[PDB]
């Protein structure tokens, strides 16, 4: 069954033709967003007795990276939903699935998030304070809210205070995007990923419901630090992100290869008759296309691996934790081939491919050189060389 | 996993004398003989005829578990099943019915007497002149005859020569290595892979029996020209080789880090106090640790695809061509990750692991230094790039 | 050192308005107007005939320290010196005497229009002007230019057609037209767009050199090949200038804006051991390149000052000049991206930082020709003992 | 005139013809060793008068990179052996300079050295220097990679300060002979490359110590490197040494390379080549390494003459020193980079007969380059130039920075 595959790759189609002048006003690409909410894929891991496609992780990530290819900002956002749906799916009550599943089929939700802040360290001052019957109310702001704007939902997450159930604990919810006192500023100018309105949202006084809750309290705290399956959200999450990588890689390749065979004009001083049978031409074709189909193919595999840790009822430290490593070692992988190979491709395009700025490719390289600094590669550099020289896995977090 | 374990075991007992065997070179016979008794030999041998009935991705497994304790040994285990996979893939179904039985019995290992050392690759010398009776004479010398030490029976190729029906066709048979007139001359003396006895076999008279031939003369260029599935003889032995780079990769970076735990010593100029701790440390661990698991990875899928054509009656020339490409891809990749860890991984350990011949690690730098050059590495490179800018599958031969 | 100081004032004012001119594109005539008020124009003229009567090495310097502060302008102020090498080599002594005093008082920056099987056709005129006719691509610095160095190809030619002829001629003569069409990833304000000759007439008097001795000149080896290697050289300050630009622009970043990953334990950006080695692997490199590239540039100034020169000497120079671009090459397109790693997401998802630049700009320059060939060059050199072959290329 | 690096050409032309066989056993190249006494060029730093030669760093470095570039390990002696005499020269009297240098010249001294040990980390030192009547010390413990040990007519050696009433811990350095009573070479070297630089273990048992083989007080050396004063250089000067070390092995690497790419490479006519030294994939190599290397030498050669400068300052300022060992730090990072990788990746333009047969040798390049580049960590002086660059700060004077 390739039909989910297929409504990806035509809306890819789609957004290629206008990608080049969308991205550069930047803001909101409503009318795709909109193209997305009528293909379903966003229904793609919700079962079809709740009326979804009831597909796999597998489907998904090869989803994100067709769309990322076309256009990044698409891709990031589609594969933020996935992100904002497994946390919303690994945490709340069958009673919260029961009617939000139904609800974001025909609503057609598209979620967005509001988690990081912007202060001294990447460690938050947005807190929630508990009310009466159960509720809480919301105070602060959020940075990199991506998909923050035209989001039916936005999964948001503070620490309690005022708190006679102890201070500091982590919540999350889901909430309308036009809950009262929700304010989305509108403040994303960036190098590249122009598009996922990843800017700042404000929280004035705003009411969380006890049915709004995913968990109680500090729950995901406790689900993280036991490596219990909610655990599986971040390595998730980095294989999404991988994916992003692997599709702006691998839209860049074939965006250049067209160049090529269509527009570039031989060296002819060294005797070259057509560029496509240059040596060097061929060569850094071949050493980005090699790489590219050796991290895709492990890609696939660790794809596998979550779905089937996914289906699990119990997933133990030990399992998390080599998914974690082998993510991480895609997702590394996958950060130095973008970045090299959308920077180095010039070179087997030829002068003119930079001298009219509207050829726009340099949008590969922008957009992956904004994403990758989502959080360091330095530091997931470190994780794995911790695993393999000293037996000791990622600590779980928001982050590893 | 029960072969697994075997190799497992079998790669356990190499690691203990290996630094002392391959120093000496010559022929490792006593670990020979013991692939003899562990019946992996037998891997693809259908359990009709006395075999394991296993599956290339476990062939594949245990090439790279063996080859990461001793690289000599991967190599000759590994050639067996590319010399395996040739008889199987020309051989008639009445040669196989007697041959593989007598092969389980008989504990074959398999040797090879192919290349040359001509002007170029493409310039074969050694000849087959054909006699009445349907037998041919073969006669000269040929160079780099893997496993033609010890070997049950030798897998020989030659060009016919004096020949009615067309001189300069390849013909290839599978003989006894102590037949009349075969000569191994034992000259094999390198720097790296230094138990493979790639030595040089001289051929005086050497009758080959028509029951001896693999096809017909000049079935393979036939075969080649074609892209049917005698052509995935090329895919099947190059993943054997980047199986063995995969392999002396993970031995490396294991060997390295256990000497990173033990021996090590802080840089405290710097304020580190443990080496295990030192940054730039588990950075150089992390990175090639990483790439090893994205290539280890991608290399299963490629398994599983070699499996799949294997047990076709018939492939394609396009089937044959995606192939060589992905296992292109993966031999690129190893390639590039096992040259430069076990060159870089110094750094990660210190001065003293080099100032002490003896702790011998430079070995795993000698066999992948040596094994690597094998056929060069830039026109895989050349044949991925032509594929994917041009849509131009490698010319099937001997090397692509 | 007067020159490098004034040099280096030129750059400070050009760092101040480089990130909202170079987004605007066009001509930047108020900072080309500066340049020809400091006299740096004249650097390479001699004091007899007005100007500075410095050497090689200083230009190099100057071009690289205007480059780390607006690339277009570094690259505006370089090739008026490579179009300003190729008058001097081939030029009359009577032609010069002439034109240098009159570049000192007019305050002359030149422009180029040489690139474009050549459709820009130069036919004879029976007094021995030449008519040029097409439109020539990639003419760097043609707007705001005093002059502009033209090649065309004979046609219609007696005594040879597909020669080339070079001339120095006024940008308003009759049938020029300057098109401004250059709008780029990067060196946006080098107006590096098209000019179309429509029978634009070129006198005797404004040529350089005979039809098709420029041919001769690279076929020999001789010392006007030595342009080349020159204009070559000019290139690599280019990319040596916008890596330490793009470099010292980073430092500044990382001190004031960075955030310590506080959940690896690190209390400081400027402290984190990976930020540190980024900074310490380019930093040393550019060190070195620039060592290197100070030493290739004094052999120019002492072939320069030579009345003859070996194609020996000349395919040396060519060698050590190429070695030090594909060095240059490498650094900076790989400096101006991996950097972002050390300043970290802010540094990107503020557009208005406008760090990019120097990557534009270094990825648009560097593919002028190919270091791919480069390399073959300098590997055919080492391996086989051939020096390159002279062209406008190598 | 060239006089002394046509010397040291010579020389390297005569090691090149016997290094592969030399290399192979290790221990003592004592007839090179020789060969080098007699051309005279240990005295290059000693002044015409006392009969040295009167040259400069430059030369010294120039040598140092030829003679590397055809043997290593005699490239390394050599080396070495400068960065000894520097540590004399900054340190030693006015009357210690008067005797040894003319006795040096007259004696043909090669210099060795005892400094460092293997315990737990290399600020651990434990060879102690015991006061002994009339101002001597006694000299016990083990040094280990005591570089040109054998066959040393005088050995630089560093102990620790023990039982001192003016003061424990504090750092003493001599210069003595090596058949001193007490010293016992130990030849246990043998390594993975730099086979025949003799750089084992030496152990002192009672060894005597003389007022006047004293070079400094005890002590002095870290107050020296600390402030920044003239023997501050010694750690530049030493690590350039080095640097020219791994320059001198990546052009001869090369070099030999290319003789091979010509006389025994078969092209890959699987391809349509039709001579290995027309391959593009062959060119690509030569050109990507032959270009880094030209421009790693000359930027060598200009710190060479920032060395030379400051060597004949009176007073070095802490930035110009500093300033210094960031050229030198970043000299030696690009050109470990370039021999690690060159040394290698030559194999791929020679093909695999070149590694087939053993006996071509070229693998001593790789070995010599992998194992003397690990002396001190590359990543931390790349650290040290990052620190510079982002913090302005200079690297802290030691043995290492
Ligand atoms: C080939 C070689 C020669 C060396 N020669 C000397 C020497 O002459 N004097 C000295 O103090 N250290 C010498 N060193 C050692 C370094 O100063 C340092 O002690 C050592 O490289 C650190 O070892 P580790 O990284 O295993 O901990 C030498 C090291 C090598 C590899
Ligand atoms: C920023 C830039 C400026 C250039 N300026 C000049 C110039 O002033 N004169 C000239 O003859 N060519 C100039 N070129 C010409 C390059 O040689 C040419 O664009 C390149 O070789 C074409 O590559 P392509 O045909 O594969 O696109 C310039 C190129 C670039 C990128
Ligand atoms: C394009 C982009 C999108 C991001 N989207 C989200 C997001 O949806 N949710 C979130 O919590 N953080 C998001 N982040 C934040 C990063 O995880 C992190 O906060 C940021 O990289 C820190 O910046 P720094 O490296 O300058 O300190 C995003 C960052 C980028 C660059
Ligand atoms: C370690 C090693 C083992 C080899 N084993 C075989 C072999 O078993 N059969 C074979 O036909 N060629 C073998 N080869 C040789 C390659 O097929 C090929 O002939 C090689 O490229 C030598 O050519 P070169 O020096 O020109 O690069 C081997 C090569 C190496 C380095
Ligand atoms: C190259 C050519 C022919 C061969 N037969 C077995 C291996 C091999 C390699
Ligand atoms: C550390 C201490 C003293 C030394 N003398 C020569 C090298 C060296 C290293």
């Amino acid at each position: 069954d390739h039909r989910a595959l297929d409504v990806a790759t035509e809306l890819a189609k789609t957004f290629r033709v206008t990608v080049r002048e969308r991205e550069r006003a930047g803001g909101t690409p409503k009318a795709e967003r909109d193209a997305i909410r009528r293909s379903g894929l966003l229904t793609l891991l919700i079962s079809k007795e709740r009326g979804g496609l009831g597909e796999s992780w597998p489907t998904v990530y090869e989803a994100i990276a067709e769309i990322a290819s076309a256009d990044a900002s698409l891709g990031h956002l589609f594969g933020y939903h996935f992100s904002n749906f497994a946390y919303v799916d690994l945490f709340a009550s069958p009673e919260q699935k029961a009617r939000w599943y139904p609800q974001a089929v025909r609503e057609r939700w598209f979620l967005g998030n509001a988690s990081s802040e912007n202060n001294a360290h990447v460690l938050w001052r947005v807190t929630a304070t508990p009310l009466p019957d159960g509720s809480y109310e919301i105070n602060g702001t959020k940075a990199f809210c991506s998909g923050s704007a035209d989001a039916d939902r936005l999964l948001v997450f503070a620490v309690t205070s005022r708190d006679p159930n102890g201070d500091g604990r982590i919540v999350a919810a889901l909430i309308p995007s036009d809950r009262a006192g929700v304010q989305v500023n509108g403040d994303w100018d960036s190098l590249g990923m122009r598009q996922t309105d990843s800017g700042s949202v404000t929280f004035s006084g705003v009411v969380v419901y006890p049915d709004e809750l995913l968990g109680t309290p500090g729950q995901v705290t406790d689900a993280f630090a036991s490596g219990s399956k909610p655990s599986l959200w971040t390595p998730i999450t980095q294989l999404i992100f991988t994916h992003l990588y692997l599709g702006i890689a691998r839209g860049a390749l074939e965006e250049a290869a067209h160049y090529s065979r269509s527009h570039s004009r031989p060296f002819t001083l060294a005797g070259v008759e057509k560029a496509t049978e240059d040596p060097y031409v061929l060569a850094i074709y071949g050493e980005f296309a090699a790489q590219l189909q050796v991290a895709e193919a492990g890609a696939r595999e660790v794809a596998l691996r979550v779905q089937e840790l996914w289906e699990r009822n119990h997933v133990t430290p030990e399992q998390r934790g080599q998914l974690m490593v082998q993510v991480a070692s895609a997702k590394i992988v996958a950060t130095r081939l973008v970045i090299e190979l959308t920077s180095r491709l010039y070179e087997a395009m030829g002068a003119r491919a930079a001298a009219s700025r509207q050829f726009g490719f340099d949008r590969f390289w922008r957009d992956a050189r904004t994403h990758t600094l989502h959080d360091p590669v330095a530091y997931k550099i470190r994780e794995v060389g911790n695993w393999f020289l000293n037996h000791r896995f990622p600590t779980p977090s928001f982050y590893s």
